[PDB]
């Protein structure tokens, strides 16, 4: 028996597995229960905390997924499945995992816990591409990264209910915060150096716990990959959460709050997913409906009110955004798009687009996208539409809300660092219009191109091993930098400054899509108001 | 007596005067009068033809500039004085100037008719700038010009009333073209061939005689300096007319608020030139710059609708336009009250002047809208750099007052059937006396156009004459073919086109054709902003 993998945790004993890199051994202990299965008169309900176990909880597996929608677009193909389930679904989902040195680190390592995306609809801890085994190796840190719920079963609110109160989903990676804070250490990891890192609804995630108090006391720096909080998919006001709920009751049969949330509660899973994208108010790309709610609870305000309001001295942060941060989403309901064609529209094509795109705002909102995404000189040219449209999708709903949260947080007190990930990874199988496709990052982050049964140059080996050295040294000091050879200066309100990650040298530049950012960060708004 | 400088009108007969020019003489013919003089009951009132007379009118100088406001910002300085009377001022001046070739012309030629700018406040045809003798001398075309009445005299309208109907400057200006019609065959002069040109006030004058089908027939071309009758500066609705007559009265003594318009206009009728001329910068709704008090009124007479609205609706199958603008249009405007701006220095303004400013350059506009334009007018890479902020408020007026209306006007006109060229002017005159920040600034070009260079008392350079010979050409070739291109190896000007967009560089160097007036920058003024206007 490897005294290595048997762990005592607050609630029982833990056996967990000894995995393999190209570096060497690590400690991996997965499937462990962190709340009481949200399950029968539990669902909609926030978590408990796991009640102690007697004998030895069995670790060396990922547990299930939570229930969510699975991707039918394109069947079968690479770019969609990698992000579909990849363990059984099930309603009892909430599991977290932990990875550490071999053996076991005898004294505190930094702990970096991973919060995956997925609009919020989806995701799971347990997908290839967030393997922990190269990052704990190469930069000897501890990995956490947990499950939590959700579609409806995370986010479906009834505001003012206690049935179904909302963000039980955010809670569920709270309770995963407060278990760290509670038993880290006895796997090496130090509960005063927790670096919390997420990518797009995870980004989002990570943000929120930044803007809620009873969350801020868990971890000591952030990482925001592609998402922020303030984003306009990523919370949804009152009102419309009841609608969107009242709704779903509707299409699965059911009628009180009391008694819409005790018939909700009756119907099998799978049902409650058969019917969430028909809630939505309008036609849209980037919009999910069952999304965390400002209820002035876990949120006393809109995370832009937070924002623009907070002092942000002490913290540091690490933020930034892909090449094209649009592209991905166009496939999903855009007209004219496709990953099989080259997707060369029409002007008439590009305007319906933008009102799917910018769903849900006045003409005269429409009629300013419209002006400052025409190059009125080429205003019919296809390629060049098909450009703007992508812009104005990531602009709109990830390069913008990026740029606000780093000029805020830097102009507030904070130390923060930005990025635009620029590579194109050898192994991509989206087309080349594409480019840069939201999510793309995440592999050289953690590691992925080192797996020797898989198809990455030596480049990218060499550079996927620059990235992990920068994540892993803002985790330990709040900087990225490395000791002095060029470097990663500061983001500034004014200065604006961020690099470039790819194959090439660190590149220095000026500006988060400015031009483009002054329009929906500044003017839009006012528009809105009037 | 000389048989060459003797000529019958309808009107009766005319003795005129003999021109020295570097290449040659000139017949000229000057202070022809056409109208009775607007004096006293006629003040305000559209414009009589000038009665037939006995014996011999001597046409041999220009006659009195039209009551306006004389510029004193800077006195004794050459930029501004320029532009300011050169005789005395009257109400005595509706008369018009013909030069035509020495020996008279056997054959009939062609007639190029000028109607000067000045913000219908303001402008004589008797000014050195606009002296005919060069264009006649190297190109051989007839040309006309005429003074018409401005300010409160040729604009101050109570619409509905008989007494004060508001355009009658544009009426003078009509009448003008009516003698030419009727008399410039006369001097050798072709009737059928007559093409209009004007700068700034007398370019927008020109698009709104487009626009007016009494005015149509009188004319076959036209060209547009810098202004376009649907700039927002050219013309006033009818409550605004009247607000601002209204209040002109009330601060003069009338009558002793509205009322009677009869009485209001009597008593206006009352009060010497002079006195209406100090308060007429007083009438203005708020401090602006490219803001004029008596302009041409949309009262569905002269103009039926707005110029925007016709020139939307409207055929053109058969019209040729020469159109253009100075590669600087805002930049004079900005000294006469833009906060941070002088001649006499660097004008580098700071961000929150630049604010102020915005809202002197865009008057009468919602928070909101002056909000769009500072979105549009920001580099937020550099958003406090005071050289591009000063750059950036030239740009905001220039555009907003000349570039967009003229751009519009030009694709429309050849989207809806005329064949139509356009221009920038680009070279910065060697003798220009305004600071070097501001470029090449309005009004500008109109030296070249004439010929100025040629005169042998100025001091211009050899390159500047050759230029000025060449961009003479240019405006007569368009005169006689409607095409300003040479009838060879040297490089074409093609027709602009509301897609393709093509216009040429004028400057020392040989045409260069580009793409665009401003079209990023001019979406915003002509396509989303009336939007907003609207919701
Ligand atoms: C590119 O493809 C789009 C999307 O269409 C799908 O994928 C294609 C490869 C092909 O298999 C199509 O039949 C698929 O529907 C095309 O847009 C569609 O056009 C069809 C008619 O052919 C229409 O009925 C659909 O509603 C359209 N779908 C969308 C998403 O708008 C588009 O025509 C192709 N563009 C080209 C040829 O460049
Ligand atoms: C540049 O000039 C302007 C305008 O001022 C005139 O010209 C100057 C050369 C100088 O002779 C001034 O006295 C003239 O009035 C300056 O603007 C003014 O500043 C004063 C007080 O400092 C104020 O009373 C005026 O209203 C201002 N004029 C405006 C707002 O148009 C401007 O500051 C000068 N720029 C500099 C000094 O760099
Ligand atoms: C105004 O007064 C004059 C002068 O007596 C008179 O002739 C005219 O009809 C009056 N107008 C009106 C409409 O009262």
């Amino acid at each position: 028996e490897d005294a290595e993998l048997l762990v005592t945790v607050r609630g029982g004993r833990l056996r967990g597995i000894r995995l393999k890199t190209p570096g060497g051994p690590v400690s991996a202990f997965l499937g462990i229960p962190f709340a009481e299965p949200p399950m029968g008169p539990r669902r909609f309900l926030p978590p408990e905390p796991k009640q102690p176990w007697s004998g030895v909880v069995d670790a060396t597996t990922f547990q299930s997924v939570c229930y969510q929608y699975v991707d039918t677009l394109y069947p079968g193909f690479e770019g969609t499945e990698m992000w579909n389930p990849n363990r059984e679904l099930s309603e009892d989902c909430l599991y977290l995992n932990v990875w550490t040195p071999y053996p076991r680190p005898t004294s505190p390592t930094p702990v970096l816990v991973w919060i995956y995306g997925g609009g919020f609809y989806s995701g799971a801890s347990s997908l290839d591409v967030y393997d922990g085994r190269f990052l704990v190796q190469a930069e000897r840190t501890v990995l956490v990264s947990m499950n939590y719920r959700v579609g409806a079963f995370g986010f479906l609110a009834l505001p003012g209910s206690r049935e179904a109160p909302g963000n039980v989903g955010l809670l569920d990676q709270r309770l995963a915060l407060q278990w760290v804070q509670e038993n880290v250490a006895a796997f090496g990891g130090d509960p005063t150096s927790v670096t919390l890192f997420g990518e797009s609804a995870g980004a989002a995630s990570v943000g929120m716990h930044l803007l809620s108090p009873p969350s801020r006391g868990l971890f000591h720096r952030a990482v925001l990959q592609s998402g922020a909080p303030n984003g306009p998919w990523a919370t949804v006001g009152m009102g419309e959460a009841r609608r969107r709920a009242t709704q779903l009751a509707h299409l699965v049969g059911c009628p009180n709050d009391t008694e819409l949330v005790a018939c909700l509660r009756t119907r099998p899973a799978q049902v409650l997913v058969n019917h969430e994208w028909h809630v939505l108010p309008q036609e849209s790309v980037f919009r999910f409906s069952f999304v965390p709610v400002v209820d002035g609870d876990f949120l006393s305000d809109t995370p832009e009110a937070l924002i623009n309001a907070g002092d942000f001295h002490g913290l540091q942060v690490l933020v930034g955004v892909v090449k094209d941060e649009g592209s991905y989403f166009l496939v999903y309901g855009a007209p004219g798009f496709s990953k099989d064609n080259e997707s060369l529209i029409s002007r008439a094509e590009f305007l319906a687009g933008v009102r799917v795109g910018v769903p849900q705002v006045s003409d005269l909102a429409a009629e300013a996208v419209v002006l400052h995404y025409t190059d009125w000189l080429h205003p019919e040219d296809p390629a060049r539409l098909r450009e703007a449209l992508s812009d104005v999708v990531g602009d709109h709903n990830v390069v913008c809300p990026v740029a606000q949260l780093a000029g805020r947080l830097a102009a507030q007190g904070a130390r923060v660092y930005a990025y635009v990930f620029e590579h194109r990874a050898s192994t991509l199988s989206w087309p080349l219009w594409m480019g840069v496709p939201h999510g793309y990052e995440i592999e050289f982050i953690f590691g992925i191109p080192l797996d020797p049964s898989r198809n990455y140059t030596a480049e990218e080996k060499i550079f996927a091993q620059r990235l992990m050295r920068y994540w892993a040294n803002f985790a330990r000091t709040g900087d990225p930098n490395e000791p002095r050879d060029p470097q990663w200066p500061p983001y500034t309100a004014g200065a604006q400054q961020y690099v470039s990650l790819d194959l090439r040298p660190l590149e220095v530049r000026r500006g988060l899509r400015a031009q483009a950012c002054a329009f929906w960060n500044r003017f839009l708004p006012k528009l809105l108001s009037a």
